[PDB]
């Protein structure tokens, strides 16, 4: 997928590796049951901790650019390193949003509320006041501050339906400009999930693990690359996405 | 429930208590009648007082630790005290709104007027003009700062409803934030009533006294406890809540 | 009737009392007839003057507290008496607006015109536009300030109608508060009249002579109340209302 | 007719008066006809002058005050005098705007335009935006500070049917108060004419020339009146009435 | 046609009279054609030049002022001049806008576009949007500062159609008074045209040359008017209107 | 086609011509894949330089002027070089925006995204919402500043259709005045495509490079010229467009 | 009845009245008991204990003294007082020990054991050595300190029977001076019950709760007293009496 890194900007971001990411969150509750007088009939079961492992796979490719062109047009390497650098930023998003890469990546898919709901198209084709009940149902001990994702698609046809005026969303404007949803910002990003959004903030949801990103590394000296000066300019993907629960 | 705490921030709280709580109210009112001349037919009575009672019932119910995870992790016990608390402040609410507990406390219904009303459900399924009528019958002997208790749906269908905008409530605002009804401040509580509201304000409706809140209480000092450092940490919940009548 | 004394307070006030309050005012008026030139045949006659006087009397209606419960309770005595007065208070409304007192009190109906108009239940149901023609016609020799006397229901009803939004009165607010017609306060008392406003201000329609209110008194000593501590208090009303024409 | 001295107020005042007011107006017009070349045949026609005279009718009518009140109660006097010139001022509107009089004062009726229109009942029952067409047709040779002349019914009637908001008039305010039709100024006074206003101004409309306004005389020396003291207060009225034309 | 001089005021004034004027405009457009290589099969034109005249007619028409009046009245003789003037430059009027004229002078019809369009009465009967197109139309080569023509019927038609409010024009305001269509501008003249605006702005649609206006001129010696002062005094009307075209 | 000139002036020029104009723009994009540890199967690839010609042709077409009318009328030579080189800017107009041309210069057609879309007409037959998606497509690589080329007849259209007023465009304003759809300005031009906006921005769009522009050329030395005096002004088109891609 | 307090002295007092006494007693209970090694067992029981209710009735006979005779003798009163007291002290003293009471005081009857024995008649008519084995049967769990009661008759008459000498009781003692059973003291009071002595001391016996005694009152402003100086001085008893079990 191509477009701006909106979801990325938003989602979580954590440090802390030595080779890899390593974080510590916690599962399950503490709950209570007893009467009044002595004795009573009284149970337990106390809560548990996880340390969890994020580990950073690599979606690199190749692109091999002759001497002659190189000395030719001093611009092609600059605008290559520039264009394939966006090109894998955007491939990181559609592993950090939900896509399919084709540079071998990250391929998860929609941000999980506590839970991981299962990829599913909705008999309803419509988004809408669903969205007001999220960020809603975001306010018991839940703190709001969300992001309701929506398609362009869908931010057009929202637009289209019936709001304040006859265009615009719950906020009054036009599509992928300043996104914002009911009480709250919305992110615009193409080919994306259609359905009620998921329980919990950004920390919750989606968190990214950065040691680096896409680097790219040229090679003028391979066996086949010496005597041509065919450079192998290489983009090799770099930092990872963790769709998390609880 | 698990909700945020908001129906007992409203409510009013009395202490007075050695074991537990005592109130005194009065019941009924006197009146007589009169003519012109002499003599006349006059026949007049008295009001009554009251002094009712109220008790605090225990929701207790442990947790069991293990030495291991104890040791290993030391942030799983301030976690579990930290959320068994919510988890039975929230079982509090579930008695000081109007639900059921999975705890064994206080079980009682929704906010009484001067009348306790019988929990029916609505043949006409819509919360709306009534609670305009409410606290304005809240006016003759009544003072109002009113509470108007609605569900987090139906104030989402009460936005959906023609209001000022396409949405918002009686007051134009996204549901569950700073919630208004007419004249006064709305309470959005979800799995609750969905009627009209009683009348009388706080002090009429709902009263909760408090000794304390649910208490954490661990005991490494069990039989099975003792040798596998397997040590059971208790919630215990304290204070209760009142429906008033008159 | 019981609620807010709400027409006293607009309602004039007069003491001149002796034993009673006394009150001139004038009935009639003088007028003219003439043609061009000499001679004409022109007669007319004089204004005239009244003296009208009105009287007090008393709404009773004991109650007889034993002294075994005024030893008990002392709270029931004050509670007792801050409760009898407003129940006598809301029985001088009840005549000063116009309705039927228990206790012997005055009882008198509908705000007059320059007429006192009949009890009658209207054809059409419906109190509306007829409070802007009314203070309206109270625009040429007379002047404004007036008040429309409407009931919370018509109220509710009339905040049910068509006015600047959904709900509201002609001023738009909810029912029982600060209340306000077309170009006037409005006055929301339940158990009134439901028609159009009568000519005149506050000084042409009512008005309320007070020597005093209802006074308590008890009395320990009777033949059968002294023994038992059975003492008898007894609301006593004063003060009369008056409904006046020119 | 009894109200506010409003059409008076408007209306053009002329003195003049050695006895009675004289004034000078131009009939009719001059046209002119022709065509190309020599000879033609063109016919001519002069403008004519006016001279009118308008006489000053009486509206006396006595008020037999017994000396035995006049000297019990000094007030009575004085009330009478001020009220019995207010009501004479009132029979001066009755002839000023058009109503039949008690008095035998001029009896004219509706405002003119340049021509006299016969007093008759209108098939379609409604006052509306004839008045915006009226002085909008005078606005060609004519001058504007019109005023459209309205029954207070017709102007609840006008705040009742579709205007700005539900209620007020073509200016957006309640009757009887600071009226205003389109462009200008309304009047509101009761039982008058309920037709499209005239054409012309205050000029052309209606001329009010005085000598005086109803005076009075008491007479203590009448042969039945100086034994009784029964003297015989006497309005006088004075100053006349035109609708003009031209 | 007898209202305020409002379309000659917009209109084009020229002199250049020695006895009438004299201008000079251009016909038709000159064209080019071609095609790829050599050689090419290529026509020629030419544009063309006219110099139009334009005449002036005389609608004269006499008034006979006797003697007597004359001496008897004084002020006869300055309102017969004020009048005829204005009765003669209405009747320019009637020329100048596009009406039938009494005393014959130039009977021309409405403005035109490039051409001509003959005078028909429409099919569909309504003034509306179509104001919008012409001036919009009037865009290309077309400056602005145009004048849409409406009577004030249809005026105060177009104030009763949907607009802003329930009344005004295209600019929210009441007929006859600072009139303005869309964009630009309204001229209000009754008993005109009812149809789409012409293409063209002043320049195009109507030009004014004048040599002067309707002279009077009274004559004392005449065979009849001498001895009896009967004089005849004469308006003669000059200075001429033309519709022109390209 | 005949109008302003308002393509040419948001496209984008260039010179650099010694005959005609040169110009060089990056066609493709060079991508990558892969995946982790080693080794890993990966390709390659290179971003490809174009260098397009763009020529331009002449419109030319002839207009002869004789001698007689030359000296007998001055102005007649400047009105036809007026005349004739906005005839010919104007059948500019018709290549620069996408039309066809009486003169045979460069034909082509309507403003192309990346693709050169085939003209076609819709099948539903609207212009409206799909204006506000295309630059907001335009706002992840792309730069925004766009221009929705809109028809006058389906501006009038967008004005009828429901907007902020009952009139106006996304921008509420009328037809061919300061055009602008949302987000950015629109431009009305007469003739033109009536379907969704392009992708890219003027750069992408259309380029228009220019030597000249309709150059005139009077020959009075021709073999039937001189003696007749029947000299052939010229008009001779210069200056090209281009529809660009990439 | 009317003779010494005897009953009462050895009856058990009393007070905690706020208007009425309220005591507690234990009416049984049930504890239990634990063990270690490990292992911590919880201990069972309901702590059986009772909270009774005890009112005080009024006992009255009024007696009414003239002016007259109180000027004339000042001794009436003080001996009246003093013989009204101990009339009503004696009237108590029926209710304390078990009889009869003129006045309207509480009526019960012969001390319970830890059951209320029906009043009947004994077939054997003496009282004996059964006296002996009561208090003996008070030897196991209970402690003795006893109180037999016999009637004056039956004691002269166990004066009579066989003891040490001829005369005197268990203790050789004439009737009615400081009466002795066997072990414990007597207690003379005539016209009381003549069987064998309850079950438990005097805890479990009587209890005599005290708020007061038989308070005077002499009211001289009655409406027939005042004028006469008639006063009605009036006793009016206090203070109650219960008859326990358990």
């Amino acid at each position: 997928l191509t477009a701006d890194v909106l979801i990325y900007d938003i989602e979580d971001a954590m440090n802390h590796y030595d080779v890899r990411s390593e974080y510590t969150s916690q599962l399950g509750e503490s709950l209570a049951m007893a009467a009044d007088g002595a004795v009573l009939a009284e149970i337990a079961g106390l809560c548990n901790v996880e340390s969890k492992y994020n580990e950073n796979i690599e979606g690199l490719g190749t692109a091999t650019v002759i001497e002659t062109t190189q000395n030719k047009a001093a611009l092609t390497d600059q605008v290559a390193l520039g264009k394939e650098i966006i090109a894998a930023l955007t491939k990181a998003r559609a592993a950090l949003t939900k896509n399919y890469v084709p540079a071998a990546d990250r391929v998860f898919y929609c941000d999980p509320d506590s839970y991981s709901a299962i990829l599913a198209a909705l008999m309803p084709n419509a988004a809408n006041y669903a969205a007001l009940i999220d960020p809603e149902k975001g306010s018991i001990r839940n703190v709001m501050g969300f992001e309701v994702v929506e398609v362009p698609h869908l931010t057009a046809g929202g637009a289209g339906t019936a709001r304040e005026g006859t265009t615009g969303q719950k906020h009054v404007f036009p599509a992928n400009k300043g996104e914002g949803n009911v009480k709250v910002a919305k992110d615009n990003v193409i080919g994306l999930f259609m359905h009620r959004s998921a329980v919990g903030t950004v920390k919750l949801r989606d968190l990214a693990l950065e040691r680096a990103r896409r680097a790219n590394f040229q090679a003028d000296q391979i066996i086949a690359k010496y005597a041509m000066g065919h450079g192998g300019l290489r983009p090799e993907a770099a930092g990872a996405v963790v769709f998390k629960v609880e």
